[PDB]
C-alpha cells in the first residue's frame, strides 16, 4: 500500500511573487513563425515587448540559413537582454515530417542556430494553453505543450542559456503584460511558469496524497481493452492485469503483431486466463487501420478502455544534433497515434484513456529532447480532454525493473546513477490501479533515490520545480 | 524567504472513502444533554441511531454520579459498541463557570466518568459546524469548535477508547445518516471527519502556500493596534514589530499593565521608535473594561486592528484530572475575551483581526485539554468571522524560543525531544506577516523535526492528520 504511494507523484502549480515593473534594460529579440503570427496573443505580446525589440522572421526550417541570419543580426543589432519565441503559435504539422507541428521543429532548429550564431541571450518560449495551471484551467492546445517537453531538455542541455517557459493567458490584458516583461526583466529562479489573471504561477512537483483505503471511483473492467504496444514489456503486463480485473475481450497492437516476440507465449498467458486475444499488426499512426479495428469488435464486447503503450527511445540526439526525421520518427507512435485515438473514440463513452508517458517529460532529460517531447503531448492530451468532459489519465512511468525498454544494463547503470530507480512490475501496476480508483488526471509513477537525483538534476541550475519535494531540499542542504 | 514559508502549515479537508451501510453489530450508547436536546441535528442522530440504541441523560455536571449511573448501565446493559456524545449542543455558558460552555463541561466529564466506570467503547463526539469543512462550508458555531480542541487531547491521552469527532452537516438526511452509522460501524482509521452533502471529509495538515508579496492585500500598518497581552513575550516582540511597520499608536493590555515585569523598558524601546504607547491594566474577559478602552481612542487615530495574545497555559491537567475550574481559568483570556473583542469590534471595519493560537489545537497535546479547548475555540471563530465577511485570522504557534512561556529549559527540553522546535522571533515574525500579506484565515507556524515528531505523535495511534506531510509520512515509512 504506502510502497505504491511512494511511488506517486503530481505536478502542481504554486503561485509565486509579482515581479518588477520595469521592462528589461537591453533590447529583446522576437522570433516570429511568418505564416503563423496572427493570432490574438502573439499580437498582445509583440506589442506588450514595444517597439525597440526587434523582429526575426523564422522562415521553413533551414539550420544554416537562420545560424547566418542571426549571426548578422548580432553583428548588426549588438547583444540581447533575451530571445523571445513565439514560434508555438505554428501548429499545424510540418510538411514534410507529418508528426512533428511546426512550432516545435522550429523551436527545435531555433534553439541549434542560436548556438552556431553565438547568440548567448537567455531563450524564452511563449505557448498560450499548453498547461493547465490553477483551478479550472483549460488545456487547450495540447501541441503547444509539446514544446514544454522540449523546453525542459533545452535547460539540462544549455542551461547557461535557456531562460525557460511561460504560457499566456487566453487575455493578454495590462496585468499580464507587466508580468511577461517584468519576468523576462527578473524571473526570481522560475523557468516554467503560466500567466493567469489571478497572478503568476510556478510549476512544481510533489508526492501524490496517500490512496485513501477503499475510496475507488474506477469502473470495472469489462468488454474490449485496446493495449496499443501490447505485446511489449509494460503492455503485456498490463494486458495480464486487464485479463484478471474482468475484460472479456484483449486487443493488442503492434507494428509486428503476431510477429513480435514473445507473442505466442503472451496470447496463450492471456488465453488461460480465460480472455479472447486479438494481436494485431499495424502502426498506431495508421488512422484507417486503427478504423477497422475498432468497428470488427464483437457486438458483446465493445469498446471500454484505451491503453497507449506503443512508443520508442532509440535514435534520440542532444538538442544540438537533433534532425527532423529523428523528430519526427519519435514523435508518432505518441502525437499521432494518441491524437487518432482520442478523434476516433471521443464519442465512445470509454471508461478509461489511459496514455503512457515518462519522467523525460515531468522533468526533462539530457540527450532526449524528442522523447521528451513526444511524452508531454500525451500529458497535455490527457488536460485537455477532461476540460471537452472526455476521460483520461496519463501516467509518468520512471524506470520499470524486468520488462521493456530499460532492462539494458548499460541504460540501467546510467539510471541507477542518477538515482531513478527499477520498479518492480507489481508495484509500478498497482501505483497505476490506485491513481485509476482515484480517477487522477496526471501523474507521475517513479522510484528515486532524491540524494542521488537532485544534486546530479541541478548541477548547473538551480530547480524550482523540485523545492517542493521536502527530500530533494534536504539532499541539497 | 523560504525559511519562513517552511514554517506554515494549513488544515485541510480532503475527501475520504463513503462507508459501509451496515449500522454498528453491537448496541450503541447515546448520551444526551437534557436541557439542551431539542436541536434538530440532535433529534436527527438520535433517529439515525434506531431505537435499540441506549440513552443516557447527562444531568449537570457531577463526575461521581454519573461514574455510578454508567456503571450500573453497563451492568444492565451489557458492553457497548461505541459511545456517542450529543453533548456539543449544550452552548450555553456553565452557571458556575463563565468561560465554559456546558456541552464542554460535560464533554470533559464523560470522557472522566467513562473511565471511572470502566466503559471502553471508543467515544465519538458529534458537532454541527464546529468546522469548516469544504469549499464555502460556514463555522456557524464556534462554542462547539472548541470541543474539537479538547478531543484530540483526549485521543492522545485515551487513545484506546477514544473514537472520534465527526460534523455534521445543517440537515441530516437520509445519506448523512447512513453516513454516521457507517462511520460508527468503521471509520477506516480516520478519526476527524465531516459529513457533508457532497460526502465524507476528514482533516489533514499540509505545508502551507509560498508567500505571495501583497495577494491578501494587506493593508498599510496605521491608526491605534491593541495587543493584547502586549506586555508580554510574543505581545512585546508584536508590538515591537507595528511599531516598525508604522502603527501611530499602541494599545497594550495585560491584568498587570504598566505594572508588568519589563513593561517601561518596552514602553522605552516603543517610543524610541516615534509610537505613541499606552499601557492599560485590564482584564481582557471584563468587556466593560475593553468598552471604555475603545471608546477613548482618539478620533485622529482610530483602532485598525486587533492583535490578541492574552493567554495563559499553566495549571492545565491530564484529561482524567482536571477540573471545571481549571478549565475556567484556561477559557477565560480565550474564549470569554474573544467573544468580547469580536462583538465590541465588529462594526469597526478592522484591517486585522489577529488571534494567536497553539498547536496545542492543531494536533492536541497530551496534558493540556484546556489549553487546547481554549485555543481551538480561536480558530474557529476566525472561520466563523470569515463566513460574516469580517477579517479575522488566527495563527497556531509552534514554541517560540528567547522570550515567552516556553523558555524555561525543562520545558524546552520535552519540548525538543517531541521534535517542536524553538522558532527565533524574527523568523517566527517574518512567517506571521507572510501570513497575514496573504490574508490566510488560520495558520500554524511551527518549526518541526518531522522525523522525531511523527514517530513520537503516532506511537499509540496512527494519525491520518500526517499523511499529507510527505516528511511524516517518510518519517515513519
Ligand atoms: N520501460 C520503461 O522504463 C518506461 C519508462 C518511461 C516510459 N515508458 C513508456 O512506456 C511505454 C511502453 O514501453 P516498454 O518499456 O514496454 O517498451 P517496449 O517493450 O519497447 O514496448 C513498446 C511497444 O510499442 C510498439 N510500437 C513502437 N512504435 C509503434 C508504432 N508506431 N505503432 C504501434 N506500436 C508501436 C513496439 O512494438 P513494434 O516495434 O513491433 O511496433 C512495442 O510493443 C512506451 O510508450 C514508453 O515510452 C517506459
Ligand atoms: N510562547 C509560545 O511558544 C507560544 C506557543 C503557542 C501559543 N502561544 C500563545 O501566544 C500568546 C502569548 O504567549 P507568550 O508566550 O507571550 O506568554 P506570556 O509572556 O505569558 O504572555 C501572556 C500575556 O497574556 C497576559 N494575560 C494573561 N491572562 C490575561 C487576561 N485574562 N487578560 C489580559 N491579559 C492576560 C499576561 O499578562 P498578565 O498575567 O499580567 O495578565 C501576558 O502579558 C498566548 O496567548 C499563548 O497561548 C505562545
Ligand atoms: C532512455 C529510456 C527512458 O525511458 C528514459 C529517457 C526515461 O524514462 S527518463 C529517466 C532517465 N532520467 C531522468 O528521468 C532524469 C534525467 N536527470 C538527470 O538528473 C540528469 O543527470 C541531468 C543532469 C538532468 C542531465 O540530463
Ligand atoms: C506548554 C506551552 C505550550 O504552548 C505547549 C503546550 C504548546 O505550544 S503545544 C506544543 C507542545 N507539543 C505539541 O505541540 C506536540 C504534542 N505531541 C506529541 O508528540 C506528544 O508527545 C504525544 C505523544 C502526542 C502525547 O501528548
Amino acid at each position: 500500500g504506502s510502497h505504491m504511494d511512494a511511488l506517486r507523484y503530481h505536478i502542481e502549480w504554486n503561485r509565486v511573487a509579482e515581479p518588477g515593473t520595469a521592462r528589461p534594460a537591453g533590447r529583446l529579440l522576437a522570433v516570429i513563425s511568418p505564416d503563423h503570427a496572427g493570432a490574438p496573443w502573439v499580437t498582445a505580446v509583440l506589442d506588450a515587448l514595444g517597439p525597440d525589440t526587434v523582429r526575426f522572421e523564422a522562415k521553413g526550417t533551414d539550420r544554416a540559413a537562420w545560424a547566418a541570419q542571426l549571426a548578422q543580426l548580432r553583428e548588426d543589432e549588438g547583444e540581447f537582454h533575451a530571445v523571445v519565441s513565439l514560434l508555438a503559435a505554428a501548429e499545424a504539422l510540418h510538411t514534410d515530417h507529418g508528426s512533428v507541428p511546426l512550432g516545435l521543429a522550429q523551436t527545435l532548429l531555433l534553439a541549434q542556430a542560436l548556438g552556431d550564431a553565438g547568440l548567448t541571450a537567455p531563450l524564452w518560449c511563449l505557448t498560450r494553453g499548453g498547461v493547465a495551471a490553477g483551478r479550472g484551467d483549460v488545456l487547450s492546445s495540447p501541441v503547444q505543450g509539446a514544446l514544454w517537453g522540449l523546453g525542459r531538455v533545452i535547460g539540462l542541455e544549455h542551461p547557461d542559456r535557456w531562460g525557460g517557459l511561460i504560457d499566456l493567458p487566453e487575455t493578454v490584458d495590462t496585468r499580464a503584460a507587466a508580468r511577461l516583461t517584468g519576468l523576462l526583466a527578473d524571473a526570481g529562479g522560475e523557468d516554467q511558469l503560466a500567466i493567469r489573471g489571478s497572478g503568476v504561477l510556478a510549476r512544481r512537483l510533489a508526492h501524490a496524497a496517500p490512496a485513501v483505503p477503499g475510496s475507488g471511483k474506477r469502473p470495472p473492467v469489462h468488454g474490449s481493452v485496446l493495449v496499443t504496444g501490447g505485446t511489449g514489456g509494460i503492455g503485456g503486463r498490463v494486458a495480464r492485469r486487464l485479463a484478471e480485473q474482468g475484460a472479456a475481450h484483449l486487443v493488442l497492437t503492434s507494428r509486428r503483431g503476431a510477429d513480435a516476440p514473445g507473442a505466442a507465449e503472451l496470447r496463450a498467458e492471456l488465453e488461460q486466463l480465460g480472455v479472447r486475444v486479438t494481436i494485431a499488426a499495424c502502426d498506431a499512426a495508421d488512422r484507417e487501420a486503427l478504423a477497422a479495428l475498432l468497428a470488427e469488435l464483437p457486438e458483446d464486447a465493445p469498446l471500454t478502455a484505451v491503453f497507449h503503450s506503443a512508443g520508442v527511445a532509440h535514435d534520440d540526439a542532444p538538442v544540438a544534433d537533433l534532425t527532423l526525421g529523428q523528430l519526427d520518427a519519435l514523435m508518432r507512435a505518441k502525437l499521432t497515434a494518441a491524437r487518432h485515438l482520442h478523434e476516433l473514440t471521443a464519442d465512445l463513452d470509454l471508461d478509461a484513456f489511459v496514455l503512457f508517458s515518462s519522467t523525460a517529460a515531468v522533468w526533462g532529460s539530457g540527450g532526449h529532447p524528442g522523447y521528451a517531447a513526444a511524452n508531454a503531448y500525451l500529458d497535455a492530451l490527457a488536460e485537455h480532454r477532461r476540460s471537452l468532459g472526455l476521460t483520461a489519465s496519463s501516467v509518468a512511468w520512471g524506470t520499470w525493473g524486468e520488462v521493456g525498454m530499460a532492462t539494458d544494463p548499460e541504460v540501467h547503470d546510467r539510471l541507477v546513477r542518477q538515482g531513478v530507480l527499477a520498479m518492480e512490475p507489481e508495484h509500478a501496476l498497482g501505483a497505476l490501479d490506485q491513481m485509476l480508483e482515484n480517477d487522477d488526471t496526471a501523474a507521475a509513477i517513479t522510484l528515486m533515490d532524491w540524494e542521488m537525483f537532485a544534486p546530479a538534476f541541478t548541477a548547473n541550475r538551480p530547480s524550482a520545480l523540485l523545492s517542493t519535494v521536502p527530500e530533494a531540499v534536504s539532499a541539497l542542504s
